[PDB]
Formats: C-alpha cells, sequence, structure tokens
C-alpha cells in the first residue's frame, strides 16, 4: 500500500513537510509501475532509497563586517553514490532546512540519474542569507563554510555547485578553499570560470537543453519548432538561451517577460532584439517595460504571456507560474506542447488538463537537465584535463538531451502520445535501481 | 533577554522539544553568572555554544534473521571539542532521534568538561530496537553502522561508548569492526572488555563515585555517612557499590530495589549481604525478591524505599524514580541528603522541594559522573600502553571526584547551603567556554 | 643456464607446481631472444621479474546460512606495476593457492603488456566454494573479504575484476562494498554492470577482436577476410561475435560446433541464421545439431570442423582442440591462415605444423585480447566520466587490435611471414623490461 | 578430534612443516582444557585462530658492495590483532620461509598474550644473508625492505623487533627509515639505541625477569631466593643478569657456564667478580682459582633453586634425578624450552616448582612493552622506575599463571601459562565479532 510506505516513512521526519511531499510525488508515480515489475520491491529498496547515505550537518562562524561573531547552520546531504559521486548545488537562503534540502538532494538523485552521465545525487546549503551581504563578508562566510566541509568532498566522493545564493563568485570562493586546503587542483565544484576550468555552453545549457528535448518529443509526435509560435516567460538566463536555441530552430518566439509584464513580438526575436534584450536584462536597473518601449512592442503590464494564441509554451520564470485558469486559454488558442525550463511551473492541475487535452507535455524533471548534463560535461573536460571547445560540448548536450527523452519514451507509455511525466520518473528511478540492486546490501 | 534567546535559538529546531528543554535548562540557572560576569558572553560565546560542531547522519542496511532487508537511522553528534576529542555512548532505542542525541551530546559537554579531564562532547546512536533481536542481529547491526561510521571516530576524535540499548557486548562488536577497518588498534571506544584493554574499576566508578562526591558534600555541611541510615534503590552495578562504599565509610545502608520491589533492612547491607544480591543479579533472571528471602529479610511488593526514613536517599535506579510524593515523605521524615546515582531519577518538582526544605541535593550531573570519569581513564590507561591496579584507578577517580565537589562548591553559593545544581551547571561551562575563546574562531 | 635460472627461481617456492610451469615456460620461449639481445638480462632483470612486488594472504570470516562460522583464506597477488596498476581478475574455487594465483599473475603481467594499454599485472580469489551456496552467503563473502582487500586496491593501484567462480554478480557486490568503505566512486573493478559504469561491447569483444587481428595480419600478407571460407568451431559467446564479425568483413563462414558435432553451411552463416543459432545455444539443452534440422544443413555427429576445406580456421572451442591430425587435413585442403579465439586450442605440435609449411597462425594471446583490451576500455570510459555508444567502443577496440598486432609484428622477425607466436612473446616482454630498467631499482 | 583438526588445518598448507607442529603441539597442551570449556571451542574460534589475519610477501631489490643487484624475499606475518597491535620480531636468515615465520608468529600471539601487555602477535623477516655483508650492504637491505615495509606498520598497528640476524644496527637503519618515509618519529620499533627511544634495563629484562617470576612461585609456596642456593647455567646475556638479581634478593649462587664446561663457587658469586665475568669461563676461572669442571652440566651439584640458562634440551631426565635426589625445590627456564618433557613430569609429580620459559623468561618481552610505554608516555624512565615495572610485569604474568594452574598443592605452572595464553587471546576474539 502506497498509503502505509509514505506514513511508514514519514514516522522519521515527522515534520519535514518539503521532503515528505517530495516522497509522495515520486512514489505516486512509480507505484503502478511497481506492480507489474516485482525485480523493484526486493532488499528493501525504497526504504534504502529514501534515507540518505549520509548527511552531515555542522556550525559555520564567521565576522561580519561590524566584528560581530555570527554563527549559521550548513549541511551537505549526500544522498545516492550508487550511480556516481554525490551531485548537485549548494543553496544560500533564509529558509534553507534539512527537509528542503533532502526534497533537493532526492531529486537531484533521479535527474542526474536521468542525464545517462556517471552522477548521483547530493544537495546543501546554509541558512546564510547573502542579502545585502558584503563581497568580503561572503568571502568570509564561504571560506569558513569550506574548513569544515572540504574532509567530506572529492572528485570522485562529492561535487557540488550553484544555486539559489550560490552564484560563479561563491562557487570561485568555495573552490579556491577546497584546493587551498587539500593542496588539490582536482574538479570538486561545477559552475566555475572560464579561467579555472569552467566549461563553455554553461550558461546557455538549461535553455538550449529545453529545446533539444521539446524538438525531440515534437518531432517524435510529426512535429518540428520549425515556423512555429513558441511563447517564453522569464528572461532570465534560462529563458534568454531558450529563446537563441529556438529562433535557430526557426521558430517565431513571440514573448519574454519578467516579475510585472509580458512583451509581445508577433514578428518574432531576432539575434540584434535577443542580445538588445539580454543586455536590458543584465543590470537590473532593465526592464522587460523598456525593451518593449525601445523597440516599439506591444506591452502586457502585469500579464504573463499566456493568454496569447500560440503552438509551444515554454515557462522559464519560476514555479507555478502556469495553473489551470492559463492551461485553459491555451488549449483554447491551439497549444500543441508545453515543456518546462523552470522547476515546476505548471501546476499539478494544468498538467492534468494539459495531458488530457492532448497538449504533449515534457516536464522539467527531464526537459530542464541540461544544467545539470553540462556540470557532467564540466567534470569530463577537468578529468580529461582538456578543454572542449563551445561547440563540441553543445553537441554532445544535444546528444545527452536526445537520449533523456528516448530512455522517457521507453516507459512513457502505448498511447498515441508518451506520458513524459510517467516516462521521466520510471527512467531516472531505474536507473538508480539498477545500481543500487547491484552493488549489495550497503 | 534569557527567553528571548531562547527564542532564538529554537527557530532552527522548532520541533526538538528535548533539545529546547536542555538549553532552557543550562540557559536559566547560567544567566545570573553571565550577567555578574559579561566575558563569558563576549564573541557571541552562548550562540557558538549551542550549536553543535557537526552532526552526522547516516543510513544503516542490515539484515534481519529471517532474512529481510532492514532499513535503520544512525547519527553521530559531535558537539564540542573545544576541551578534546568528542566523548560519549551510544544509543539504541527505537525512541532515539537528533532532538535527543543533541540534549544528550550537549549535557555530556558539560560533564566531561567537569571531570577536568581532557575530554569534549558527543552522542550518537540509531532507531535500531534491540529487543528481542539475537546476538547475530546485534552484531550485524553494528558492524554495518559502523562500515560508515569508523571513518568519522579516532583516538584523538571521536571516542565513543556505551548506553541504553549499548552494553559490553556491543561496544565489543563496534571496537571490533573499527580495528578492522582502520588496522589501527588505538582506543576509539570506552566501556571496553578487561580481555581487549578494558579498565579495571569500570563496574564499581559510578556507585563509587556517589559515595566519593556525597561524601565531600556531607563533609562540608559539618556531616559524613558515619552512622547514617542510607536508603539505596536499583540493584544493578550502580547501586550495588554505591552499597560497597557507603558501608565502607561506616553506613547503615537498609535498602536496594528492583522494578518488582524494595528490600528492607534496617540491621544494615554486609559485605556477605551484598556479594550475594551481586550474584542473584547478575543472573537473568535474580530477583530482588530471591535476596530477601534468602536473609529473611522484609520484602515490599511493589513499592519504592523512599518511605523508609533515613539520614540519606540514593536514587541509582531509574529516570523520574524519585517524585514529589516521595519527596514529602522523605523531608518529613528528615532526610539530610540526597544525591543522583541514576540518570535523572528526581523530578524537577521534587528537586525543588529538597532543595527549599533545606536537603541537600547533588545531582547526577555531578554526582554520577563517576562513570565519564573512569572511561576517561580507560582512554589513559590505553594510551600508556599499560593498565593500572584497581586501587590506582580508585584512589584517582576519588581525587577527580572531590576535585568536581570543589568545582560545584566554587560556584554553588554562599547560603547556609552549596546550591550543587547551581555549581555543576556553571562549572562545567566555565571550562568550555574558556577553551572556546582561546582557540579563536573555528 | 636456463635450467640453471630455473632451478635456482624454484629454490623459493620448492612445491610451487603451477608457478614453476608458467616461468618454465615464457623463459623457454624467450631463451633465444635473451642471448641475442643480453640488454634484456642486465641489472638482474629476469630474477626481479620472476618475483612478484607484493602478495597479500588474508583470512575471511563470514557466516553461511545455517549461522555457523566459516574461514577461507583469500589473497591479492600484485605482481607487476612497471607498466602501470595490478590488473587481473579474482577466482573462487576449492582448488586456488598462491602457487596457481601467482602462475595467473605472471602470465596476465606480459599478456596485459602485450595489449599496449598501461595495466600492470595481477590476480587474486579464495577458496571459497561458491558452488551450492545462496546469493546470501555469496554476497556476506563478497563483503567480508573486502573489509580487508578494499584497503590494497585503487583506481591507480590495483584494479581486479571477474574470473572463476567470480561473475558480474560477485563484481558488483565487491565494488559496492569498495565504495562504501572507501567513500570514493572511481573504477577500482572491472566487468561492471551497465547502471553502474560497465562498458558496451563487452559480449562481442573477444570474438570481435579476434576477427580484427586475423583480418591485420592477412592484410599485411596480401589477403582478407572477403569472400574467403572461414570455419568456425565452438558456438559460445566467442564463436557467436566472431562469426558476426567476419561477417560484417564479407567472409563465407561455413561451420560451428558444439561438443556434440559440427554444423556445416557452404552458402554461409547469415545474420538471420546467426540470431537463431545463438537462441538455440542460449538454453541448456540447446544444439548445433537443432540449428543444423531447423536450417535443413549438415550436421556432422562427433566430428570437428578441421575436415572441411577453408581459407581460415578459427578454433573458439577449448584448449588442443586442434591438433597435428586436423592440421594435416587443413593443410592438405589449402588452409591459409589460423587465428586462436580460445585459449590454446592449438597444440604445441599442430602450431609447428602450420607455420612450418607457410600458414599464417595468430596465438590467443594475441588474438584472444579483445576481452582484457574492452576492460581497458572501460576504465578509460570511467577515467573520461562519460560512457560511449557501443559503435564507439567497438571503433577504439578496434584500433587496439590494429595496435597488438603492430607490436608482435615489431619483434616477429624478416621472414616472408611474420611470425606471430614469437612476436607476440617478445613483445610483452619487452614492454615490462623496458619499463623495469627505466623506473630503476625499487 | 584433535587429529581431525590438525589434518584439517593443514589442507591449506601442506608443506608448511613448522607451522603445522606448532599448530599441533599448542592445541595439544590445549585440548584436554578446551574439553571442560566448550565455549573457547564455539564461534568456530580454532579455525580462526590459527589463520593469520594478514600475511605481506614482497620483493627486496638491492645493490651489493660488487654493484651487482641482488633479489631477495621478504614477510611480514600480522598474525593477531586481538589484544593490541601486531608485536614480534625481523629475522634475516637464507633458511627463513613462510612456514617458520608462521610457526614463531603464531606462537609469539600467546607469548605476548601472557605478558598481560596490550600486545597483539606477528613475526617478520627475510631470506637476505646478513652473514659476510658490509655495513654498508645492511644498510641498504634494511632501507629497500622498509620502502615497501613502512606502509604496513605503525605505533597503533604493527610494531617489529630484532631476531636472529637484526640487531641493534638493523632495528637502527630500519626505524630511521620508517621515520624518513612516514615523516613521523612514533615508537614503530623496539630494541632501538638509548640515544633514539630505547629503554634502560633491556640487556638485564630476561635475566632479571626470571628472578622476579621464580620468587613470586616461591613466596606463594612459603619460600624465597634469600639463604637459597642456586644454579645457573650458561654464561650469556640472561645467565649474567639472573646472577645479579639473585644475588640481590639474598641467593648464594655457586655455578656458571658455557659450552666448554661449568665453573663452581661455594663461596658464591659476588659482585665484583661478576662484572669479571661478562668481560671475559675457565680463564675467569683460573682468575680466582674456582672448580672448574670440563665438558658437563652444573646439575650434578647439589643446590635449592635450578635456573637453566643456556640452550634447549639442557636439563635431561638423569640431570633432573640428580637435582631431586640432591634436594632442589624449584627450577626456573631461562633459555628457550631447556628442560626437555619428561624431566619436567619428574619435577612435577616430585613436589618440585617447575617454571616454564614461556613465563619466566619473558622479562625480554615485557621490557619491549616498557619501551613502547616510555615512548608513548614521552619520557625516558630512569632504570630504577624500569625494574620496578618490570617486576610488577612479571608479577601479573605470575598472578596469570596461578589462576589458571589449578588447585592443586602447589600451582601447575606449565598449564597455567598454557591455558591464561590461550584464553585472554580467545576472550579478545569473541568479544571483538566476526571479523
Amino acid at each position: 500500500s502506497l498509503e502505509s510506505f509514505l506514513n511508514h516513512v514519514q514516522k522519521r521526519d515527522p515534520n519535514q513537510t518539503e521532503f515528505a511531499q517530495a516522497v509522495r510525488e515520486v512514489m505516486t508515480t512509480l507505484w503502478p509501475f511497481l506492480e507489474q515489475n516485482p525485480k523493484y520491491r526486493q532488499m528493501s529498496l525504497l526504504e534504502r532509497l529514501v534515507e540518505p547515505e549520509r548527511v552531515i550537518q555542522f556550525r559555520v562562524v564567521w565576522v561580519d563586517d561590524r566584528n560581530q561573531v555570527q554563527v549559521n547552520r550548513a549541511w551537505r546531504v549526500q544522498f545516492s553514490s550508487a550511480i556516481g559521486p554525490y551531485k548537485g548545488g549548494m543553496r544560500f537562503h533564509p529558509s534553507v532546512n534539512l527537509s528542503i534540502l533532502k526534497f533537493l538532494g532526492f531529486e537531484q538523485t533521479f535527474k542526474n540519474a536521468l542525464t545517462t552521465l556517471p552522477m548521483g545525487g547530493g544537495k546543501g546549503g546554509s541558512d546564510f542569507d547573502p542579502k545585502g551581504k558584503s563581497e568580503g563578508e561572503v568571502m568570509r562566510f564561504c571560506q569558513a563554510l569550506m574548513t569544515e566541509l572540504y574532509r567530506h568532498l572529492g572528485a570522485d566522493t562529492d561535487v557540488p555547485a550553484g544555486d539559489i545564493g550560490v552564484g560563479g563568485r561563491e562557487v570561485g570562493f568555495m573552490a579556491g578553499m577546497m584546493k587551498k586546503l587539500s593542496n588539490n587542483t582536482a574538479c570538486v565544484f561545477t559552475g566555475k570560470g572560464l579561467s579555472f576550468g569552467g566549461s563553455l555552453i554553461r550558461p546557455e545549457a538549461t535553455g538550449y537543453g529545453l529545446v533539444y528535448f521539446t524538438e525531440a518529443m515534437l518531432k517524435r509526435h510529426g512535429m518540428g519548432f520549425e515556423g512555429m509560435r513558441v511563447s517564453v516567460s522569464g528572461s532570465g538566463n534560462v529563458a534568454q538561451y531558450a529563446i537563441e536555441k529556438a529562433m535557430e530552430f526557426g521558430a517565431r518566439v513571440i514573448t519574454a517577460s519578467d516579475s510585472s509584464g509580458t512583451v509581445v513580438d508577433e514578428s518574432g526575436f531576432t539575434k540584434e532584439k535577443l542580445a538588445r534584450l539580454i543586455e536590458i536584462k543584465s543590470s537590473r536597473d532593465g526592464r522587460v517595460a523598456d525593451y518593449a518601449k525601445e523597440f516599439g512592442l506591444v506591452y502586457l503590464e502585469g500579464q504573463q504571456p499566456w493568454s496569447v494564441p500560440v503552438d509551444i509554451a515554454l515557462p522559464c520564470a519560476t514555479q507555478n507560474e502556469l495553473d489551470v485558469d492559463a492551461a485553459h486559454q491555451l488549449i483554447a488558442n491551439g497549444v500543441k506542447a508545453v515543456a518546462e525550463g523552470a522547476n515546476m511551473p505548471t501546476t499539478i492541475e494544468a498538467t492534468e488538463l494539459f495531458q488530457q487535452a492532448g497538449v504533449l507535455f515534457a516536464p522539467g524533471k527531464a526537459a530542464n537537465a541540461g544544467g545539470v548534463a553540462t556540470s557532467g560535461l564540466e567534470m569530463a573536460q577537468n578529468a580529461a584535463r582538456l578543454g572542449w571547445k563551445a561547440e563540441k560540448v553543445d553537441a554532445r548536450l544535444h546528444h545527452i538531451m536526445l537520449d533523456i527523452h528516448h530512455a522517457c519514451v521507453e516507459h512513457g507509455g502505448e498511447g498515441e502520445q508518451t506520458n513524459y511525466v510517467q516516462g521521466a520518473n520510471i527512467a531516472g528511478f531505474v536507473k538508480v535501481a539498477d545500481a543500487m540492486l547491484a552493488q549489495g546490501v550497503i
């Protein structure tokens, strides 16, 4: 019984709400698959799978710019090493706790597994709030954290990366301190700058990968980006490069947005327009409204792009940005495909509605994995002690996205259209489960 | 101010009730001391003190006697290394969780400090339930636990020990695996058997220590064990050797008990009586009732010792065994002193009754520290590569207990009698605090 | 001098029968070369070469399904690291002893060297008898063995693999325990499953490699597989994929066989036919005779393929399957080449007969090395942190075989035909010796 | 049963003749005990005990004075770590092989256990022949050996020592290279010189301990060395300091000896004269006009206490008959197995106290234990402090023998020593589980 399993596992963590809801999500989707495949229920596999191999919680003491000694909490959740070394980002945010990091690390496990790359699953962070912190304060905090965390990481053990609160600068400081303490220059972090082992295509990877996956899904169901009206939400890293690769595939990309308005360009984005957009946005001063004003384009103040008739919708802004309400307009306006650049931007109800209406739906769990896949490419390049040209990284990434798509198809059902929600959850589970089964009771 | 600090610290651990209580307890009695000694509030000392240096939570996978794979959670809370290596027992019980281990680890930190030995504070365990398990199952569990835990321990890093559900057998299993995996024979566990580096006086240490401390307490306040009627609860090693030592100080020890009842002997224990009680209790099913019968002694089925008029009460049975009702009886019958052999046998209500009524009260936090002090001595002898005669361990334990008592007195106030709950909390804090301040921000 | 050397070497191991035989064979093979090239005898090279760098013998204690404690003996022979990390299988068989493992490790040093890959030489195992053991018993045994073995192994130190008694299941068990104990996911075992770092092409490798090598040899001597009558003996892993690859080069493969007899198809194997032979031989009762009956082909009960006139003969069944009488027939029928898929299928006398009649002869140590080569490719893919598609592993495998071919030609003399027996023997020794000489007295 | 166990154990090593003998001898002495205490056969205890935890065999390549590259084989048998780190000497001799090193390492386990010190059991060596080698060749060999061995040793792992072919010089070279490679100065070898962590009392250890044990044995049975007449055989290291300590207890030590014969002295040894013996026995004999005997043993002399400190099987049956007729009250073995087994029985049924060498001559190992303890303490002890600790240890070994020596009119120290060594190892193995 699904319910007694969930109840049984929640007993150890009765107040980890985020983690609880995360186990429920995966386990509900896997349950019917499990009952048809006895192999995946032996050796108390589910219990082993939800209990992280190792979590380290530790104290981080540091001195602020007013010379006040500050105390923060940090964690590295080392969830699964079945497929490879623990892998997943570090998050610095005042709301960070173990429930959140476990939910995140649980999900990275299946996501990394899906890339076909030899990567396990982890996540870490601190309740440290970078907001209003000076560069020095951040550097000292990063260093203070690494004086404990360094002993638990390694090139073939645990390789973290960035996340909310932890950008390139923070990755720089942690990696630098790791190298100093360990007297070892191997790849222990990804998201590195190009001057110390970073990879090309890292900025483009998530958005490019989203387009790659979506085109495979469209192609399989007799379609392509070619000449389709595409709406993109967001105007950040993901949106920006999704727009870029969409244009290269011959699509007419007619929107982008920020947290207060949407620009409409039925003529379609161009390279020039996008560059000019990437700019205005890059500062933080700049607004999508100013971009529109600059190019004489219709701007929808306070609105999303979901009322605009499109063939393909790519939510690339944030979670829950596309609900049944928005799903209804898209479906009525003739949408043929929906694919997630952001993490969980589509509500469960909208997702249900989309699948009921025959709309292709590509979940972020597979569709946005370009980022983590390219993190694996960075590790590989570092491993080989040779950097790769942009074109070969992009190509490899493309090949990975096609393999993710293929794995989804294998488990996505016999229906006229693949169920990618089912397909991606099952594919990620099987790779992990198979490894755990093979490596004995440890 | 106090409330504000306790509210602040609880934000990180909203549901760790036992930990919040432990902190509440320590801070409440520390608060007036800190106002008179503000240097111990400097460098955010308190904030640093309540956050453990590191906690390892880890999965433990093992196979039961029915060949079913089982999954348990385990932890090692490495709370403080300010004075020396993390030190404290392992507990196997289904109720074990991070809140409880943190509360226990926090308390071991101050107890070890009090002993004047170079030992830090730690505590670990697992929700594994030893009840009904076969020796094979316990061994396999212990060994599974160590295949992860061994990497986090070390003779100068963290030396664990026994506790509820972790007796000599289990310590032997864990030390065996530690030695095997590490190919290193150094002292990583205390409570070892004599065949592999254990210490003489280990069984007697807590009971002997209780009597040594109590006698020092009595002597300060113009009294002694000599000629005194003493009641003891319990009939395990703590109670047994308390009786043995009290008898040597010329005391008339008139009771002992188990979960089934209390034996009463107004003529007093003798060497030969106690020796027979020890033999009886060492059998699987030996009861106090059997002892009472053998010697024609009064036996109170289902009753505790506390309604007997005595000059000194020594609870050595279990937590919360000495309550309000019991205290009213003891107090009205003219009890002069109460000293704890067990872990927190006296409820807080009953403790307050004793203190307010002018009854000398020695908290287990100080009085039962003979056990942890002797674990320090085990480490000393293992380090020296030469074991000591029983007389040498005993004489050293005696000196330590007198040092503990002296420290409490130093901080116990200037009333008609020393407040040992006050003294013990302050004394343990001061040593740890001094250590933390000198070693900088780490 | 030869006899003097072997007599001297046996003094240290008077009872190691198999090891003495291995040394005798290898040295006999090399003595004429050594006398013409005294540089390879200087610096006490041969004396250093026959003495393994290190041997670990160790106790393995484990518990059987009847809760009875069992004691077995295990070894890892780390014979040579001149060229790279110790590399070689683990064997579990009641007949296993040091003498046998040294013989296997000594030969493996040169076979590995011959691959041109950077692998040293090693071999290991235990007298543990896997027959009649449960999955539980085998897992506990593998785990027990690793609790000692893990400390002597490593990705750049020693990388074992399977052998008799140690298949994919056992390799999975050992690698899992290795990873657990070490907290490190680098490649320490080859033969891994595809879910945790295994390589494609592993089943195909030995047969594929046999054909690649034979084609190189033919091509050097003015010939090719194209349009040639090829006889294959055997019908297992090696024969199957040798037929598969030979068909791709355009050969006419006209036989296959099992211990019961030979199928003869003068029209030649096709893909369709081969898939049916494999499906048939995949069942325990399935016979070559069933394949013959299905396709209406000639079947020779209790006969080998060697009566059939062919251009090329590929013994892929078993040791000594091709003796002088068979050799005479093949020769008189005009055979042009013979290459060994199985382990030593050709008897010494038959080998001489082939060479003396100008028949190209590729020895197994060179010709069947595809398997070992692919273990090198597995190590490489893991090192690169990227798995390769089958097409890429296959091409890389092909390049290795050409390189092995080149190594043999370098030392195969200047006769009208390259002598590959001589060439394979010298080349393996020369590369070990060169590396030993270069690296000084250690 | 005993025969079935021995035959089964041999299956894994059909040609290890010395090892087979060691196992047979240990198990034989234990079997009656084992039959009465089935607890000690449970958990396949014996099967685990006879199979060493690990053995490292390794190649040593070194260069001789003629610039010829030589190849030798070395080993380290890490037999048992149940009670503490592996501990035992290294032996350089061309006869050395795995069988011999296992025999010695197996026996060393129980001898080390019996001292009551926290020491496991091991033994190592090489077929390298030190004979006719220069200091430089020996040094280069020791250093080459350690470039492999260092990684398997450690202060809390395995602490070797000297043995045949491995003296203070070689211990010096090995300990030096160990320190260099590890960049760690902790105690990894015993037998070190006084300038780098060695212990005082080392030369005196075996002979002193012998007297310490025998005096404890005598007192338990209502006697002591004082006023008693003691005979000693030998004039080497043990014999020398045995005389010195027994003199110190008030004994009248009347004899010493070498291969060439035996010297007598009713007036007994004195301090100034023992010192003269050491320097140089017929030569010493001439310098004092003492009674001298050629090619014969000291056992023909009427004595109260006899201390064989010469060689194996030096106290035969008829000599024991001499001693017993002459009124001997206790025999104590200083040398390795100096009394034959029949003489042992004759003494025991004749009511004379008998101290086996594995117990009585244990001062040597005991002092290796003291060296480690001083190093661990980061202190050197004065000779008086070392000697006082040694005495304490010998009383502890004595106590260990008594508790398994039975309840006869006098304790059986042969049985006591054999069992006590076994039981402490077995108890430790039981407690640490299946590993």
